């Protein structure tokens, strides 16, 4: 059975020729709407909000973690490395590391956390020890956006990934201190313009991170707060049959648009 968002949402992933998972968490009342909520998604960029919030849990009991300096070499860059390529023979703290990861979805960056964690193991584990049973983590990047049809490597579901995100930016997966440095790294976050913040009332504060890949994968994750209500978690996961299918940020706004009313 399904609702009238449930029905729009069905829609427009036929009108998009794609395959479209959508979980929305209220924390007005803890109600869920779920669209393929327990459906595995290929990850791509969003994992990095996972590595980021493992290295956060880290830095819990080793205050200065964040400021630790790690070098950065010419053979540590990927295919995308924004903020990294201008720290090569220098350092970039794992604060930076995070920031640029988050922010610019630089990939190196998301590397250097991988590798902080003990690799992407370790971020399944940390994962696993917030409660998250979903989420897995297999490669580092690039290849952890390959986006296969059916490949289980680096996926998780729009359910998991929305309860995951609530607990680490509302509830207290995370140390105070820690769970206000997320929140700080997803609100400046540079990349989600055309995503769920375009489907949202522009007075509403938003923190979100993106990802992409093959298939025409296109998602985001976001915490949000409305004005005057309590905050929302939304995630929206895209992907499409073709490898070199085009990418389609309007289908994450327009579900949040969906999700949005009523609201
Ligand atoms: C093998 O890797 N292939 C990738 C890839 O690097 N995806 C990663 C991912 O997610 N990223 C984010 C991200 O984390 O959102 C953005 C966003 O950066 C900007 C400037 O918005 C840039 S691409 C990078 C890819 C991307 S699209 C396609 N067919 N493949």
């Amino acid at each position: 059975q399904t609702s009238a968002v449930q029905q729009k949402l069905a829609a427009l992933e036929k009108s998009s020729g794609g395959r479209l998972g959508v979980a929305l968490i209220d924390t007005a009342d803890n109600t869920q709407v779920l669209y393929r909520g327990d459906e595995r998604f290929p990850m791509c960029g969003t994992s990095k909000v996972m590595a980021a919030a493992a290295v956060l849990k880290q830095s819990e009991t080793q205050k200065q973690l964040l400021n630790q300096p790690v070098e950065i070499k010419p053979a540590d860059l990927v295919n995308y490395n924004p903020i990294a390529e201008k720290h090569v023979n220098g350092t970039m703290t794992l604060a930076e590391l995070s920031a640029a990861a988050l922010q610019y979805s630089d990939n190196t960056a998301m590397n250097k956390l991988i590798a902080q964690l003990g690799g992407p193991g370790g971020v399944t584990a940390f994962a696993r020890a917030i409660g998250d049973e979903t989420f897995r983590l297999d490669r580092t990047e690039p290849t952890l956006n390959t986006a296969i049809p059916g490949d289980p490597r680096d996926t998780t579901t729009p359910r998991a990934m929305a309860q995951t995100l609530r607990q680490l930016t509302l509830g207290h997966a995370l140390g105070e201190t820690q769970r206000a440095q997320l929140v700080t790294w997803l609100k400046g976050n540079t990349t989600g313009a055309a995503s769920i913040r375009a489907g949202l009332p522009t007075s509403w504060t938003v923190g979100d991170k993106t990802g992409a890949g093959d298939y025409g994968t296109t998602n985001d994750i976001a915490v949000i707060w409305p004005q005057g209500r309590a905050p929302l978690v939304l995630v929206t996961y895209f992907t499409q049959p073709q490898q070199n299918a085009e990418s389609r940020r309007d289908v994450l706004a327009s579900a949040a648009r969906i999700i949005a009313e009523g609201l």
